[PDB]
């Protein structure tokens, strides 16, 4: 899981 | 699961 | 998981 | 996991 | 894990 | 892990 | 781990 | 680990 | 580990 | 470890 | 504190 | 604190 | 403190 | 302190 | 202190 | 102190 | 002190 | 003191 | 003192 | 004193 901002 | 903002 | 900003 | 900024 | 900036 | 800037 | 700048 | 600048 | 500058 | 400059 | 996301 | 998302 | 993301 | 990311 | 990333 | 990254 | 990276 | 890297 | 690297 | 590397 990649979190953006 | 990727979270955006 | 890569986090951006 | 690579973190950007 | 490589961290950028 | 290599850190850039 | 190599650190740049 | 080699550090640059 | 070699340090440059 | 060799240090340059 | 207030948070706006 | 207040939050607006 | 306030946070805006 | 305030943080904006 | 304030942080902007 | 303030930090901007 | 302030830091900008 | 201030640091910019 | 200030440092810029 | 200031240092720039
Ligand atoms: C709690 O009872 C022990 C525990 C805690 C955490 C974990 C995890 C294993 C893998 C995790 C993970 C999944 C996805 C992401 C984002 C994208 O890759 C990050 C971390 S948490 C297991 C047991
Ligand atoms: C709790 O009883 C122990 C526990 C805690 C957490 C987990 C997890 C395994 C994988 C997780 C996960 C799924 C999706 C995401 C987002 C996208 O990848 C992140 C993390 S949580 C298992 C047991
Ligand atoms: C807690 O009960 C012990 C514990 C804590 C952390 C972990 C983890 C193993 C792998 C993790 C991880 C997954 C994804 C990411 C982002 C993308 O790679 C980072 C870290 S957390 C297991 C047991
Ligand atoms: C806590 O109960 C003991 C503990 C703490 C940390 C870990 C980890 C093993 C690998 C980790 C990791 C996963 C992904 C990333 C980003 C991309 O590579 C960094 C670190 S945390 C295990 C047990
Ligand atoms: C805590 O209970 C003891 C502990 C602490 C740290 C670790 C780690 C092993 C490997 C780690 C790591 C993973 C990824 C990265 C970024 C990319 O390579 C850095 C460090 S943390 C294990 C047990
Ligand atoms: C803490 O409980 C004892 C401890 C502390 C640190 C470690 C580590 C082993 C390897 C580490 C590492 C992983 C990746 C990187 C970046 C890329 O190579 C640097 C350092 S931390 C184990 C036990
Ligand atoms: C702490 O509990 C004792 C301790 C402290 C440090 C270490 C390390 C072993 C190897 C380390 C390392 C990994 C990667 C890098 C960057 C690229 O090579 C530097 C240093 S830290 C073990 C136990
Ligand atoms: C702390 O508990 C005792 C201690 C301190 C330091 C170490 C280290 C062994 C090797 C280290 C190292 C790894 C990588 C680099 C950069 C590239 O080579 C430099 C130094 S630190 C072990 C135990
Ligand atoms: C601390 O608890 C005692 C201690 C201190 C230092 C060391 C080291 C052994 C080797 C080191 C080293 C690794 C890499 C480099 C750069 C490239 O070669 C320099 C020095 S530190 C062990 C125990
Ligand atoms: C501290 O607890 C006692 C101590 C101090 C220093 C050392 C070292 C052994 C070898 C060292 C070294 C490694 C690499 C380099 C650069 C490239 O060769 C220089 C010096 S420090 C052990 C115990
Ligand atoms: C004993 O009472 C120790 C203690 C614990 C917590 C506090 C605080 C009261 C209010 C605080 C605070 C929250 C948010 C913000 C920013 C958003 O408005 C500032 C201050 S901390 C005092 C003493
Ligand atoms: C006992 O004192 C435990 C404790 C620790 C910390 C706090 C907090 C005081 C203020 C906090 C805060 C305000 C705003 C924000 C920005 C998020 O929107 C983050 C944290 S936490 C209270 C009690
Ligand atoms: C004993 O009473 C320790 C203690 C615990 C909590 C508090 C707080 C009371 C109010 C707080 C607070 C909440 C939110 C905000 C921002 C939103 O309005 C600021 C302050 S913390 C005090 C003492
Ligand atoms: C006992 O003191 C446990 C405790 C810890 C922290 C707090 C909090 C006080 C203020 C908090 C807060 C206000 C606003 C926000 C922004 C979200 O919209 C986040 C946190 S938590 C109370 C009791
Ligand atoms: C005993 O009371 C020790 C103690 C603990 C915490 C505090 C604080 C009260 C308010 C604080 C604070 C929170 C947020 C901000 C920025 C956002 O408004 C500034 C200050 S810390 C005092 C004493
Ligand atoms: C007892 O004193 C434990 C404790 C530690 C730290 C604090 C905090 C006071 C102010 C905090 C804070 C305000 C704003 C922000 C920016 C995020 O949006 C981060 C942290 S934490 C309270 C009690
Ligand atoms: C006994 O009270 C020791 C103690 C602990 C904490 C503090 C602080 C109160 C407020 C602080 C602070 C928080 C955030 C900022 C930047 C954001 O507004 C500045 C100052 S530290 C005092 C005494
Ligand atoms: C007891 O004193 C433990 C303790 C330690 C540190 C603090 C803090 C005071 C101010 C903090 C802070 C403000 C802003 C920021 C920028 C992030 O958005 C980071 C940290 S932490 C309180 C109690
Ligand atoms: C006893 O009280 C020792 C003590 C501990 C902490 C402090 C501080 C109070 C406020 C501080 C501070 C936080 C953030 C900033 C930059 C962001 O605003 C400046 C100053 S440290 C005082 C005494
Ligand atoms: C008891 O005194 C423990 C303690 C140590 C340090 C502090 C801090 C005071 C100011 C801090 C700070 C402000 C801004 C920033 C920039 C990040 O956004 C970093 C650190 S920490 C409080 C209590
Ligand atoms: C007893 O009180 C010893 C003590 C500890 C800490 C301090 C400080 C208070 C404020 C400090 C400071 C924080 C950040 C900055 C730059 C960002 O604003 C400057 C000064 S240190 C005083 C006495
Ligand atoms: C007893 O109080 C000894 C003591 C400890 C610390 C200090 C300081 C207070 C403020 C300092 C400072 C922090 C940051 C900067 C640059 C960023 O603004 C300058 C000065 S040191 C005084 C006395
Ligand atoms: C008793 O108080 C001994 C003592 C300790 C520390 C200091 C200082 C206060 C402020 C200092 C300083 C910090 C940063 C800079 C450059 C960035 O602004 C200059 C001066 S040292 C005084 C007395
Ligand atoms: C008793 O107080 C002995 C003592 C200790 C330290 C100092 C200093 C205060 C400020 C100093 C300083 C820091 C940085 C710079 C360059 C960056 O601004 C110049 C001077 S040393 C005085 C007396
Ligand atoms: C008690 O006096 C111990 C002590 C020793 C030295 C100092 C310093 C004063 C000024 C320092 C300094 C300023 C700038 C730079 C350039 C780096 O960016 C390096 C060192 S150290 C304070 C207290
Ligand atoms: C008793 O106070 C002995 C003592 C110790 C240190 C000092 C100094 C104060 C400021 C100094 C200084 C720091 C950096 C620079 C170059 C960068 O600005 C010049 C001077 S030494 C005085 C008396
Ligand atoms: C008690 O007096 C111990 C002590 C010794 C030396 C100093 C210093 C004063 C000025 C220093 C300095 C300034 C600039 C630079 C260039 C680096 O960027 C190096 C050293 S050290 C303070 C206290």
């Amino acid at each position: 899981g990649a979190v953006e901002v």
